DNA sequence: TCTTTCTATTATGGTCATGCTATGGTACATACATTCACAAATGTATGTAAACGTAACCTCTGTAAAGTCATTAACCTATGGCACGAAAAACCAA
């Protein structure tokens, strides 16, 4: 959490100086950190998408729906 | 001793189904050990030879049962010879 925090406070100040997005090869020239560990920190950090979330307008469109679980195998392979 | 005027939860359907997914940041300094990842050695492992025995297995001579053909004579068409029964001639009675 804290080389997260450290991170975005560079980027931050990164976006306000330079003016557009933050590509991590100069937090990795500024910090002297390796370029893989900087993709690793930046793909762990992503918060979870809730069970819900209402997507049309009206109360049909929610979640129980396009998920489906790859554990229950075909019948075709059973036979 | 008793009926109205207010303060809060339930309720009304789903079937035919839709697209594109995140939204603002807010400190570091010692610390000691659990865990991942490689050196190097053990141990049982697998795959290459070599010996015995019978899975046998064809080859050949002897015993045995089955088609056929030597006898010999039983019956059977022939031949000769003698009864036999039919067919015609004869003669008698009415």
């Amino acid at each position: 959490i804290e080389t997260i925090n450290k991170l975005n406070r560079i980027s931050r100040q990164m976006l306000q100086e330079m003016g557009r997005e933050p590509t991590p090869e100069e937090l990795a020239e500024r910090m002297l950190m390796p370029e893989d560990k900087i993709r690793k920190v930046l793909k762990i950090a992503k918060e979870p998408i809730s069970m819900e979330t209402p997507i049309g307008d009206d109360e049909d469109s929610h979640l129980g729906d396009f998920i489906e679980d790859t554990t229950l195998e075909l019948p075709l392979d059973s036979a």
